[PDB]
């Protein structure tokens, strides 16, 4: 709740700056920069893995022939039924 200049009230509450600036440091320049750089990464990286972790077993093209989407048909066998 208090920033610099003004921290030098007896209340602390400091956060106000360093927190704020570290959250303009990503959005400001994190956004420009991180923001292509990282979510470029992100987007190239987690959608790359993703596309793996869920397509050759979707993109499959099958209703339910070689398994059922996900995991497997309506099955409780691991006893979590209701």
């Amino acid at each position: 709740m208090a920033d610099k200049t003004i921290f030098n009230d007896h209340l602390n509450t400091n956060p106000k700056t360093n927190l704020r600036l570290w959250v303009a440091f990503q959005m400001m320049k994190g956004a420009g920069w991180a923001g292509g750089v990282f979510f470029g990464t992100l987007l190239l990286i987690g959608f790359f893995r993703v596309v793996g972790r869920m397509l050759p077993i979707q993109e499959n093209q099958a209703p339910a022939p070689n398994i059922t989407g996900a995991l497997e048909t309506g099955i409780e066998l691991i006893k979590h039924l209701v």
